[PDB]
Protein backbone atom coordinates (compact mmCIF):
# COMPACT_ATOMS: atom_id res chain seq x y z
CA UNK A 1 0.00 0.00 0.00
CA UNK A 2 1.24 3.49 -0.68
CA UNK A 3 1.59 5.69 2.40
CA UNK A 4 1.55 9.48 2.35
CA UNK A 5 4.26 11.23 4.37
CA UNK A 6 1.54 13.48 5.65
CA UNK A 7 -0.22 10.32 6.90
CA UNK A 8 2.60 9.66 9.26
CA UNK A 9 2.39 13.21 10.42
CA UNK A 10 -1.35 13.12 10.65
CA UNK A 11 -1.46 9.71 12.31
CA UNK A 12 1.00 10.90 14.95
CA UNK A 13 -0.92 14.11 15.51
CA UNK A 14 -4.18 12.25 15.74
CA UNK A 15 -2.94 9.56 17.99
CA UNK A 16 -1.91 12.12 20.52
CA UNK A 17 -5.13 14.10 20.04
CA UNK A 18 -7.67 11.30 20.24
CA UNK A 19 -5.72 8.83 22.45
CA UNK A 20 -3.33 11.04 24.49
CA UNK A 21 -3.00 8.30 27.14
CA UNK A 22 -1.82 5.68 24.65
CA UNK A 23 1.73 5.29 23.55
CA UNK A 24 2.18 7.73 20.72
CA UNK A 25 4.40 5.73 18.34
CA UNK A 26 2.38 2.61 18.78
CA UNK A 27 -0.89 4.31 18.41
CA UNK A 28 0.26 6.23 15.38
CA UNK A 29 1.47 3.02 13.88
CA UNK A 30 -1.54 0.99 14.77
CA UNK A 31 -3.70 3.60 13.19
CA UNK A 32 -1.64 3.23 10.04
CA UNK A 33 -1.24 -0.62 10.01
CA UNK A 34 -4.96 -1.01 10.76
CA UNK A 35 -5.93 1.33 7.96
CA UNK A 36 -3.40 -0.25 5.62
CA UNK A 37 -4.85 -3.61 6.36
CA UNK A 38 -8.31 -2.12 5.84
CA UNK A 39 -7.72 -0.84 2.36
CA UNK A 40 -5.83 -4.01 1.48
CA UNK A 41 -8.98 -5.95 2.34
CA UNK A 42 -11.19 -3.77 0.23
CA UNK A 43 -8.86 -4.29 -2.69
CA UNK A 44 -9.24 -8.05 -2.55
CA UNK A 45 -12.56 -7.86 -4.40
CA UNK A 46 -13.91 -4.36 -5.15
CA UNK A 47 -17.27 -6.13 -4.57
CA UNK A 48 -19.29 -3.01 -5.29
CA UNK A 49 -18.75 -3.77 -8.95
CA UNK A 50 -17.70 -7.38 -8.96
CA UNK A 51 -20.07 -8.90 -6.40
CA UNK A 52 -22.91 -6.91 -7.78
CA UNK A 53 -22.34 -8.26 -11.29
CA UNK A 54 -21.62 -11.83 -10.11
CA UNK A 55 -24.88 -11.82 -8.16
CA UNK A 56 -26.77 -10.49 -11.13
CA UNK A 57 -25.24 -13.22 -13.26
CA UNK A 58 -26.28 -15.94 -10.85
CA UNK A 59 -29.78 -14.49 -10.57
CA UNK A 60 -29.87 -14.88 -14.30
CA UNK A 61 -28.72 -18.51 -13.91
CA UNK A 62 -31.67 -19.07 -11.68
CA UNK A 63 -34.00 -17.61 -14.24
CA UNK A 64 -32.24 -19.78 -16.78
CA UNK A 65 -32.84 -23.00 -15.03
CA UNK A 66 -36.35 -21.92 -13.96
CA UNK A 67 -37.27 -21.24 -17.59
CA UNK A 68 -34.86 -23.63 -19.48
CA UNK A 69 -35.52 -26.89 -17.65
CA UNK A 70 -39.14 -27.19 -18.69
CA UNK A 71 -41.63 -28.16 -21.39
CA UNK A 72 -42.94 -24.61 -21.24
CA UNK A 73 -39.35 -23.81 -22.26
CA UNK A 74 -40.61 -23.98 -25.86
CA UNK A 75 -43.38 -21.42 -25.13
CA UNK A 76 -42.68 -17.71 -24.97
CA UNK A 77 -43.92 -18.19 -21.38
CA UNK A 78 -40.42 -19.35 -20.55
CA UNK A 79 -38.52 -18.66 -23.85
CA UNK A 80 -38.55 -14.98 -22.79
CA UNK A 81 -35.44 -16.28 -20.97
CA UNK A 82 -33.30 -15.38 -23.93
CA UNK A 83 -33.43 -11.77 -22.71
CA UNK A 84 -31.81 -12.80 -19.45
CA UNK A 85 -29.17 -14.71 -21.36
CA UNK A 86 -28.39 -11.54 -23.31
CA UNK A 87 -28.00 -9.70 -20.02
CA UNK A 88 -25.75 -12.53 -18.80
CA UNK A 89 -23.44 -11.98 -21.71
CA UNK A 90 -23.35 -8.24 -21.11
CA UNK A 91 -22.44 -8.76 -17.48
CA UNK A 92 -19.78 -11.35 -18.32
CA UNK A 93 -18.21 -8.95 -20.82
CA UNK A 94 -18.22 -6.00 -18.42
CA UNK A 95 -17.11 -8.09 -15.46
CA UNK A 96 -14.14 -9.91 -16.88
CA UNK A 97 -12.23 -6.70 -17.80
CA UNK A 98 -13.05 -5.21 -14.43
CA UNK A 99 -11.74 -8.34 -12.85
CA UNK A 100 -8.59 -8.38 -14.87
CA UNK A 101 -8.10 -4.65 -14.51
CA UNK A 102 -8.27 -5.12 -10.78
CA UNK A 103 -5.80 -7.96 -10.96
CA UNK A 104 -3.44 -5.66 -12.85
CA UNK A 105 -3.82 -2.99 -10.18
CA UNK A 106 -3.02 -5.69 -7.59
CA UNK A 107 -0.01 -6.82 -9.53
CA UNK A 108 1.34 -3.27 -9.66
CA UNK A 109 1.28 -3.29 -5.86
CA UNK A 110 2.89 -6.73 -5.71
CA UNK A 111 5.69 -5.48 -7.95
CA UNK A 112 6.23 -2.49 -5.68
CA UNK A 113 6.16 -4.71 -2.65
CA UNK A 114 8.86 -6.92 -3.99
CA UNK A 115 10.97 -4.17 -5.44
CA UNK A 116 11.02 -2.40 -2.11
CA UNK A 117 11.68 -5.69 -0.34
CA UNK A 118 14.62 -6.43 -2.62
CA UNK A 119 16.08 -3.03 -2.05
CA UNK A 120 15.94 -3.48 1.69
CA UNK A 121 17.60 -6.88 1.44
CA UNK A 122 20.41 -5.29 -0.53
CA UNK A 123 20.64 -2.66 2.20
CA UNK A 124 20.73 -5.25 4.93
CA UNK A 125 23.58 -6.91 3.13
CA UNK A 126 25.31 -3.58 2.54
CA UNK A 127 25.19 -2.78 6.20
CA UNK A 128 26.83 -6.01 7.11
CA UNK A 129 29.44 -5.51 4.43
CA UNK A 130 30.17 -2.05 5.80
CA UNK A 131 30.69 -3.27 9.37
CA UNK A 132 32.93 -6.03 8.03
CA UNK A 133 34.75 -3.33 6.03
CA UNK A 134 34.08 -5.66 3.11
CA UNK A 135 34.68 -3.14 0.46
CA UNK A 136 33.97 -5.60 -2.31
CA UNK A 137 30.45 -6.50 -1.39
CA UNK A 138 29.75 -3.11 0.02
CA UNK A 139 30.55 -1.86 -3.50
CA UNK A 140 28.45 -4.64 -5.09
CA UNK A 141 25.48 -3.24 -3.25
CA UNK A 142 26.09 0.52 -3.03
CA UNK A 143 26.95 0.79 -6.67
CA UNK A 144 24.56 -0.48 -9.29
CA UNK A 145 22.59 -3.01 -7.22
CA UNK A 146 20.83 -0.67 -4.84
CA UNK A 147 20.51 2.11 -7.52
CA UNK A 148 19.04 -0.52 -9.86
CA UNK A 149 16.32 -1.56 -7.54
CA UNK A 150 15.79 2.07 -6.57
CA UNK A 151 15.17 2.96 -10.21
CA UNK A 152 12.92 -0.05 -10.66
CA UNK A 153 10.82 1.15 -7.76
CA UNK A 154 10.59 4.60 -9.26
CA UNK A 155 9.54 3.09 -12.58
CA UNK A 156 6.98 0.90 -10.86
CA UNK A 157 5.54 3.92 -9.10
CA UNK A 158 5.21 5.64 -12.48
CA UNK A 159 3.46 2.49 -13.82
CA UNK A 160 0.48 3.66 -11.77
CA UNK A 161 -0.09 5.69 -14.97
CA UNK A 162 -1.24 8.96 -13.47
CA UNK A 163 -3.84 10.73 -15.60
CA UNK A 164 -5.46 14.14 -15.28
CA UNK A 165 -8.67 12.45 -14.09
CA UNK A 166 -7.02 10.76 -11.02
CA UNK A 167 -3.81 9.66 -9.24
CA UNK A 168 -3.27 6.65 -11.50
CA UNK A 169 -5.01 5.16 -14.51
CA UNK A 170 -6.12 2.68 -11.83
CA UNK A 171 -9.67 2.82 -10.45
CA UNK A 172 -8.84 1.76 -6.91
CA UNK A 173 -6.82 3.74 -4.34
CA UNK A 174 -4.79 1.26 -2.20
CA UNK A 175 -3.09 4.09 -0.34
CA UNK A 176 -3.02 5.71 3.03
CA UNK A 177 -4.38 9.17 2.68
CA UNK A 178 -3.36 11.54 5.43
CA UNK A 179 -6.77 12.57 6.53
CA UNK A 180 -9.30 10.51 4.60
CA UNK A 181 -7.80 7.09 5.45
CA UNK B 1 -46.43 -17.41 16.20
CA UNK B 2 -46.70 -14.14 14.31
CA UNK B 3 -45.10 -11.15 16.00
CA UNK B 4 -46.33 -7.60 15.68
CA UNK B 5 -43.59 -5.30 14.38
CA UNK B 6 -44.70 -2.88 17.04
CA UNK B 7 -43.76 -5.52 19.62
CA UNK B 8 -40.19 -5.29 18.60
CA UNK B 9 -40.46 -1.59 18.97
CA UNK B 10 -42.11 -1.88 22.31
CA UNK B 11 -39.65 -4.47 23.58
CA UNK B 12 -36.70 -2.30 22.64
CA UNK B 13 -38.23 0.85 24.07
CA UNK B 14 -39.17 -0.98 27.23
CA UNK B 15 -35.80 -2.49 27.69
CA UNK B 16 -34.11 0.84 27.30
CA UNK B 17 -36.53 2.87 29.34
CA UNK B 18 -37.11 0.59 32.31
CA UNK B 19 -34.72 -2.40 32.45
CA UNK B 20 -31.21 -0.86 33.16
CA UNK B 21 -29.98 -4.03 34.81
CA UNK B 22 -29.47 -5.71 31.44
CA UNK B 23 -27.92 -4.42 28.21
CA UNK B 24 -30.29 -3.41 25.45
CA UNK B 25 -29.46 -5.95 22.66
CA UNK B 26 -30.20 -8.88 24.86
CA UNK B 27 -32.66 -7.21 27.11
CA UNK B 28 -34.88 -6.44 24.14
CA UNK B 29 -34.18 -9.89 22.66
CA UNK B 30 -35.00 -11.41 25.99
CA UNK B 31 -38.19 -9.45 25.99
CA UNK B 32 -38.91 -10.91 22.61
CA UNK B 33 -38.01 -14.54 23.57
CA UNK B 34 -39.80 -14.10 26.92
CA UNK B 35 -42.83 -12.47 25.47
CA UNK B 36 -42.96 -15.07 22.81
CA UNK B 37 -42.65 -17.77 25.46
CA UNK B 38 -45.38 -16.09 27.50
CA UNK B 39 -47.34 -16.20 24.33
CA UNK B 40 -46.29 -19.80 23.78
CA UNK B 41 -47.95 -20.51 27.06
CA UNK B 42 -50.91 -18.48 25.75
CA UNK B 43 -50.94 -20.49 22.50
CA UNK B 44 -50.62 -23.56 24.56
CA UNK B 45 -53.41 -22.07 26.60
CA UNK B 46 -55.45 -23.74 23.92
CA UNK B 47 -54.56 -26.81 26.06
CA UNK B 48 -54.86 -24.81 29.28
CA UNK B 49 -58.51 -23.91 28.45
CA UNK B 50 -59.15 -27.23 26.80
CA UNK B 51 -57.55 -28.75 29.86
CA UNK B 52 -59.55 -26.56 32.24
CA UNK B 53 -62.54 -28.13 30.54
CA UNK B 54 -60.64 -31.45 30.75
CA UNK B 55 -60.43 -30.85 34.51
CA UNK B 56 -64.20 -30.77 34.46
CA UNK B 57 -63.87 -33.96 32.38
CA UNK B 58 -61.58 -35.38 35.06
CA UNK B 59 -64.00 -34.51 37.84
CA UNK B 60 -66.35 -36.50 35.63
CA UNK B 61 -63.83 -39.27 34.88
CA UNK B 62 -63.17 -39.70 38.57
CA UNK B 63 -66.85 -39.72 39.42
CA UNK B 64 -67.36 -42.27 36.66
CA UNK B 65 -64.46 -44.51 37.69
CA UNK B 66 -65.52 -44.24 41.33
CA UNK B 67 -69.01 -45.36 40.32
CA UNK B 68 -68.13 -47.53 37.24
CA UNK B 69 -68.14 -50.95 39.00
CA UNK B 70 -69.71 -52.01 42.30
CA UNK B 71 -72.40 -54.31 43.73
CA UNK B 72 -74.93 -51.51 43.25
CA UNK B 73 -73.51 -50.24 39.92
CA UNK B 74 -76.97 -50.72 38.39
CA UNK B 75 -78.66 -48.57 41.06
CA UNK B 76 -79.36 -44.90 40.41
CA UNK B 77 -77.10 -44.48 43.47
CA UNK B 78 -74.03 -45.12 41.29
CA UNK B 79 -75.55 -44.96 37.78
CA UNK B 80 -75.68 -41.15 38.24
CA UNK B 81 -72.27 -41.32 36.52
CA UNK B 82 -74.30 -41.24 33.27
CA UNK B 83 -75.15 -37.59 33.95
CA UNK B 84 -71.47 -36.94 34.45
CA UNK B 85 -71.01 -38.80 31.13
CA UNK B 86 -73.56 -36.53 29.36
CA UNK B 87 -71.35 -33.62 30.34
CA UNK B 88 -68.28 -35.66 29.46
CA UNK B 89 -69.52 -36.02 25.94
CA UNK B 90 -70.69 -32.43 25.66
CA UNK B 91 -67.26 -31.10 26.56
CA UNK B 92 -65.47 -33.62 24.36
CA UNK B 93 -67.63 -32.67 21.37
CA UNK B 94 -66.34 -29.09 21.67
CA UNK B 95 -62.84 -29.87 22.93
CA UNK B 96 -61.83 -32.56 20.55
CA UNK B 97 -62.20 -30.45 17.36
CA UNK B 98 -60.61 -27.50 19.09
CA UNK B 99 -57.73 -29.73 20.15
CA UNK B 100 -57.43 -31.36 16.77
CA UNK B 101 -57.47 -27.92 15.23
CA UNK B 102 -54.76 -26.78 17.63
CA UNK B 103 -52.63 -29.67 16.47
CA UNK B 104 -53.38 -28.87 12.79
CA UNK B 105 -52.47 -25.25 13.33
CA UNK B 106 -49.29 -26.37 15.03
CA UNK B 107 -48.49 -28.77 12.20
CA UNK B 108 -49.04 -25.86 9.83
CA UNK B 109 -46.29 -24.03 11.71
CA UNK B 110 -44.16 -27.16 11.95
CA UNK B 111 -44.24 -27.35 8.18
CA UNK B 112 -43.55 -23.59 7.92
CA UNK B 113 -40.49 -24.12 10.09
CA UNK B 114 -39.22 -27.11 8.18
CA UNK B 115 -40.02 -25.55 4.83
CA UNK B 116 -38.31 -22.33 5.77
CA UNK B 117 -35.32 -24.16 7.20
CA UNK B 118 -34.79 -25.93 3.92
CA UNK B 119 -35.54 -22.78 1.96
CA UNK B 120 -32.73 -21.09 3.89
CA UNK B 121 -30.23 -23.94 3.58
CA UNK B 122 -30.75 -23.84 -0.14
CA UNK B 123 -30.47 -20.05 -0.11
CA UNK B 124 -27.08 -20.18 1.61
CA UNK B 125 -25.92 -22.51 -1.14
CA UNK B 126 -27.36 -20.00 -3.56
CA UNK B 127 -25.54 -17.19 -1.78
CA UNK B 128 -22.30 -19.13 -2.08
CA UNK B 129 -23.12 -19.37 -5.77
CA UNK B 130 -24.24 -15.77 -6.24
CA UNK B 131 -21.04 -14.41 -4.96
CA UNK B 132 -18.87 -16.65 -7.13
CA UNK B 133 -21.32 -17.23 -10.04
CA UNK B 134 -21.63 -21.07 -9.73
CA UNK B 135 -24.25 -21.63 -12.49
CA UNK B 136 -24.90 -25.28 -11.53
CA UNK B 137 -25.10 -26.80 -8.07
CA UNK B 138 -26.99 -23.86 -6.74
CA UNK B 139 -28.87 -23.20 -9.95
CA UNK B 140 -30.31 -26.74 -9.60
CA UNK B 141 -31.71 -25.81 -6.18
CA UNK B 142 -32.82 -22.31 -6.98
CA UNK B 143 -34.61 -24.15 -9.73
CA UNK B 144 -37.93 -25.26 -8.33
CA UNK B 145 -36.85 -26.21 -4.82
CA UNK B 146 -36.68 -22.54 -3.87
CA UNK B 147 -40.00 -21.27 -5.39
CA UNK B 148 -41.80 -24.54 -4.62
CA UNK B 149 -40.91 -24.23 -0.97
CA UNK B 150 -41.83 -20.57 -1.06
CA UNK B 151 -45.19 -21.46 -2.59
CA UNK B 152 -45.79 -24.13 0.04
CA UNK B 153 -45.20 -21.48 2.66
CA UNK B 154 -47.71 -19.25 0.87
CA UNK B 155 -50.20 -22.15 0.75
CA UNK B 156 -49.76 -22.59 4.48
CA UNK B 157 -50.58 -18.87 4.82
CA UNK B 158 -53.80 -19.60 2.94
CA UNK B 159 -54.49 -22.34 5.55
CA UNK B 160 -54.39 -19.57 8.19
CA UNK B 161 -57.47 -18.37 6.38
CA UNK B 162 -58.52 -15.42 8.50
CA UNK B 163 -62.27 -15.62 9.17
CA UNK B 164 -65.22 -13.71 10.60
CA UNK B 165 -65.43 -15.78 13.80
CA UNK B 166 -61.74 -15.14 14.51
CA UNK B 167 -58.82 -13.36 12.98
CA UNK B 168 -56.99 -16.44 11.74
CA UNK B 169 -58.76 -19.76 11.16
CA UNK B 170 -55.44 -20.88 12.63
CA UNK B 171 -56.68 -19.46 15.93
CA UNK B 172 -53.68 -20.45 18.09
CA UNK B 173 -51.75 -17.66 16.37
CA UNK B 174 -51.87 -15.36 19.31
CA UNK B 175 -49.92 -12.72 17.45
CA UNK B 176 -47.47 -11.44 20.01
CA UNK B 177 -48.94 -8.22 21.33
CA UNK B 178 -46.81 -5.16 21.52
CA UNK B 179 -48.65 -3.81 24.46
CA UNK B 180 -50.41 -6.58 26.37
CA UNK B 181 -47.79 -9.26 25.81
Amino acid sequence: VRILDSALVTAAQLAKRYLPYRRLPDSALDLVDISCAGVAVARDSKPEELDSKERQLQLIQVEIKALERDEDADSTTKDRLKLARQKEASLQEELEPLRQRYNEEKHGHEELTQAKKKLDELENKALDAERRYDTATAADLRYFAIPDIKKQIEKLEDQVAEEERRAGANSMIQNVVDSDT
